[PDB]
């Protein structure tokens, strides 16, 4: 969905004033046809009649003169109102997909123009926008809110497997006893949960004002979910891999790649053919989650610990003193390090 | 009805594109308010909100304007819309017979400037027109034929009695045999039916185009039934009268006097009690309705020929020669006169 056009969609998203008129229209089953135009007098030659008004935006004034037959004419920006009572009449030989007078007049418009036109019939409740060669059907609120709320109680039962299945590997991570199923398994949930966020973005930004609460209940849900993969990445990849190539992981397997079990080993450097060959397949994570999230370390000074320990089982049997021999860790990160990882194991496991 | 509403009564006739437009406006059900005013800007303080026009008027602009709420306001030479859409604040303790918020609103509105304010409701089928503190219903077309249409038949009714009394009337005066009961009758019915054209006369007016073939009707139903009368009292008055003054008693009892037996043989010089009185008072034609409408004699010279002869009585009986003795009677209106009477007689008698 191009930016240009999700700009235009602001314009008649929940919030403006211009959406409260076109909200009313559709109440009132009124229909509508608006020509948004900078510079009305370049357009004479498609608007013929109607009323030149020239007169300061209101949705109200807008809800008024919706009640005449024919097309309204405003400014780019929704500040004026040029033209009410007008007929419009792009060129007719210009292809449309549309079936209503109004639809076909609004969609040769917009392509003959390359402006916006707004379309609202007296019959259904949508809204058709239509820019240059797209036309874009904006749904009523509750419509929204409706698909919106089924589809963050579905991220609730992601989340809720996710969290369940990260409590199985951080116990296996405490006790060294990982296999490359454990960790196929627990990314995979976690690339699919992020899936259906990206999915209903289109539908959280069509809300509007009216998606403020769907926006902060997706946040609450996902807060530190990539992170956390990213690190688990970075963990237990076959070979040491950079942050930024982890995030790049990430982003892959949440849109274009499909996160299944022998993809995910696949790119994570196992040349595994057998899904069922996972359980076999024994690893150990690197030390960076646990570093950061937990103890705190930036990654910065974590490949440090990890260049020099290699593992996290090695680091949970470090001393203080080991610790410290470490570049970037003084008493206060060798202490953190260290009372973190057996805080977790004696709790943990 | 003063002359100065009948000019703006014209403004809303059939015929007018405003009334065109107006009855389109009823049709729909829609409602209607306009304000005429020769100048918008001394008006400023009685029109608030809506929306400047200042464009050409048409009757489908009015109406496509009347699809909004508020009032329009034109010219008052119908040739301008200045607002659509406004609201009319004139002063709310001006007092008002009116009902329901339009017309309280129009009535005070024509009240307060002394310009004219049209209101049309969705709830009925007329025009409220109101002119300064007057008030005037336009009714539809339909309905002012209806009652046009019976008015005629009516006249129609009368016209015939009258026909026929005057046609034994006319026996009796070629036999001179005559009484005040036979000039009285004629007189009554032809005074009761120049009444019903009096009063019909309002709904002409209020058809407008519309009316035409109405007013040709009652022209030939009624043609020359005022010269016919007249001349009827200049020829039975107990003493001799000008025209003029016939004229006067023709006006008088189509408005003012009651045609009533008593009453017209009074006005004529006749003392008289009881109706029963007038079979028995013989009269004489003096000749003047013979003389004009049959010898076609002017008025003028007819006078002559009354003051010298008197009578119809004598003048039939007078011979060519002894009516040139008349200043103003030549060979031609001599014979004219002669042969025009002894004809009548061997015809008619």
């Amino acid at each position: 969905v191009p930016q240009e056009l999700i700009e235009k969609i602001k314009l008649i998203s929940p919030g403006t004033e211009l959406r409260k008129a076109l909200d009313d229209i559709i109440n009132a089953n009124f229909g509508a046809l608006i020509f948004l135009v900078d510079d009305p007098k370049k357009y004479e030659d498609v608007i013929q009649g109607g009323f030149w008004l020239d007169t300061d935006f209101s949705a109200e004034k807008l809800y008024e003169l919706s009640k005449m037959d024919g097309a309204i004419v405003l400014s780019e920006d929704i500040t004026k109102i040029y033209y009410a009572n007008v007929h419009l009449v792009p060129d007719p030989t210009i292809p449309t997909g549309e079936t209503g007078t109004r639809h076909r007049t609004a969609e040769r418009l917009a392509k003959q123009t390359g402006k916006v036109v707004i379309a609202v019939s007296r019959r259904r409740n949508i809204i058709s926008l239509y820019y240059k060669n797209y036309k874009y059907v904006v749904n009523q609120v509750d419509f929204l809110i409706s698909k919106v709320t089924q589809a963050i109680s579905t991220l609730e039962k992601y989340k809720d497997n996710f969290n369940k299945l990260l409590s199985e590997l951080e116990v296996l991570e405490l006790e060294n006893r990982v296999t490359l199923a454990d960790v196929v398994r627990t990314l995979a949930k976690g690339f699919e949960l992020l899936r259906i966020v990206e999915e209903i973005r289109p539908y959280i930004v069509e809300l509007g004002e009216e998606g403020r609460l769907a926006r902060m209940q997706l946040r609450e849900l996902t807060e530190d979910v990539d992170d956390l993969l990213v690190l688990l990445i970075m963990d237990y990849s076959s070979e040491e891999v950079e942050e930024e190539t982890a995030q790049n992981i990430l982003q892959d397997f949440i849109t274009r790649r499909e996160p299944s079990p022998i993809s995910i080993s696949r790119v994570l450097g196992y040349d595994v053919q057998q899904a069922a060959q996972l359980d076999d397949v024994l690893v150990s994570a690197r030390g960076y989650r646990l570093l950061k999230t937990v103890a705190r370390i930036p990654l910065s000074i974590g490949y440090n610990v990890v260049r020099m320990f290699k593992t996290l089982d090695q680091i949970s049997k470090a001393s203080v003193e080991d610790l410290k021999k470490v570049e970037g860790i003084g008493e206060k990160r060798a202490r953190a390090i260290s009372e973190s990882i057996s805080s977790l194991k004696h709790r943990k496991t």
